């Protein structure tokens, strides 16, 4: 453990001049990149080059454009340091300060409070997917249009090597995504990555703030509801979803669950592709080996 951080204390100290580290700790880690909180008071997400070359750019480039534009009381990440390469990228930004929402957490609240959070998160939502995106155009996403090109790579390479229950998992998947019509509505600056670990509550279980932007562009409106459908151990469950959605308002809710059981079926492929893509087999094994699962859950 000792090593990781020293190397990243350096590299701080190293490109942000006059930054002094006393604390470093690991706060958190993907698959590609880490977390760690300094002085306990600022978070540096740091990574080194992956297949997206212009990672932490867009992420630093959506927190700009939103700490300029959000009307909101939610904190979000606040760019103060900031270092951008091919090789090496690290954003660094004051600590939000709070608890993250859980599935346990939430069963102890109280039903008021319950619903003053989902109100709360309703209104964020409101507020971000309402703001004029001209200034952030160059962040947009087309999820139909990614999905086809990355079915694409796939026949170009591994594709025939693949099971039949794998070729079937997939084209079936391909016939779904081609019949639905959800990816035909409103477009809008969406999180994108909206889940409950990404959300931060206050001492009264209110919502104080939210991080991680990452992934965050302009696309279908149903996107930021995909985690708060989710019946999963990590997640809240469908009823929170529903009950967020019928407060936002002026969505079709039989079109966002739509929209969330696709991703959900996407998933082992998206994951298949993630290790084509970055050279990693364990990926690969693990997308193929869950469509095997679902298969044969029924
Ligand atoms: N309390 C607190 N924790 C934070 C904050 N920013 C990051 N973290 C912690 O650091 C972890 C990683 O941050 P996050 O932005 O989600 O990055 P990531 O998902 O690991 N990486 P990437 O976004 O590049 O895929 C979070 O799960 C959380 O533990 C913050 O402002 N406050
Ligand atoms: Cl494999
Ligand atoms: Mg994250
Ligand atoms: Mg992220």
């Amino acid at each position: 453990n000792a090593t990781n951080v020293k190397a990243m204390k350096y590299l701080i100290e190293h490109y942000f001049d006059n930054f002094k580290v006393d604390s470093i700790e690991i706060i958190g880690s993907g698959y590609d990149s880490v977390a760690y909180l300094v002085n306990n008071e600022y978070i540096f997400k740091t990574k080194f080059s992956t297949n997206k070359k212009k990672g932490y750019a867009k992420e630093k480039a959506i927190y700009n454009f939103l700490n300029t534009n959000l009307e909101t009381n939610v904190k979000i990440p606040n760019i103060e340091y900031s270092y951008i390469s091919d090789e090496l990228s690290i954003l660094g930004y004051k600590e939000i300060k709070g608890t993250f929402l859980t599935p346990e957490i939430y069963s102890t609240m109280s039903e008021e409070e319950q619903n003053l959070l989902k109100r709360d998160i309703a209104s964020f939502l409101r507020q971000m997917h309402g703001l004029d995106y001209t200034d952030i155009s160059e962040c947009t996403i087309d999820n139909k249009q990614n999905v086809l090109e990355e079915y694409i790579l796939l026949r170009e390479t591994i594709y025939n090597d693949l099971t039949d229950i794998e070729k079937d998992y997939i084209e079936s998947f391909m016939e779904r995504l081609n019949a639905t019509t959800v990816f035909e509505g409103k477009k809008c600056l969406c999180h994108n990555d909206f889940s409950c670990n990404h959300l931060l509550l206050d001492g009264n279980n209110r919502l104080t703030g939210i991080i991680d932007f990452g992934d965050s562009g302009i696309i279908d409106e149903y996107c930021d509801f995909i985690y708060l459908l989710e019946d999963s151990e990590e997640e809240i469950g469908t009823n929170f979803g529903e009950d967020i959605l019928r407060m936002y308002g002026n969505i079709d809710i039989e079109k966002a669950k739509e929209y969330q059981d696709i991703v959900e079926e996407y998933y082992p492929i998206e994951t298949i592709v993630y290790g084509i893509k970055n050279i990693k087999q364990e990926f690969i094994e693990n997308g193929r080996k869950e469509i095997y699962k679902r298969t044969y859950k029924d």
